[PDB]
């Protein structure tokens, strides 16, 4: 929905520069693809990994 | 380190004049002149002062 984007304040006072805030935003959304209650395309597979 | 300087700024809303604030800002550092444990340049004295 949209991009990352940045922008900046000069908080305190602009002319006494004592204080300043950088910062970056973003509207995104992330979902596995699921219909029917059935994944759409991930096998998911569960092995012994030991950790040696 | 730095020479006091002014700055203002308009608060609540700088369309709608409610609230200004003025301030000053200085960065300094005063010290007495020692050298070895012993004042370099005074000599205090302590006399009787009545105050009559």
């Amino acid at each position: 929905a949209q991009r990352p984007q940045a922008g900046t304040e000069k908080s305190d006072i602009p002319a006494l520069n004592r204080r300043m805030t950088v910062g970056m935003d973003e509207i995104i959304g992330v979902k596995k693809a699921a219909f029917n209650g059935k994944q759409h395309g991930v096998v998911m597979g569960f092995f012994g990994a030991a950790g040696d």
